[PDB]
């Protein structure tokens, strides 16, 4: 599981870094 931007914390919350 991965983000487009993953420092976009929003987007980290969802895969759960």
């Amino acid at each position: 599981c991965s983000c487009s931007s993953l420092m976009d914390k929003e987007c980290v919350y969802f895969c759960h870094l």
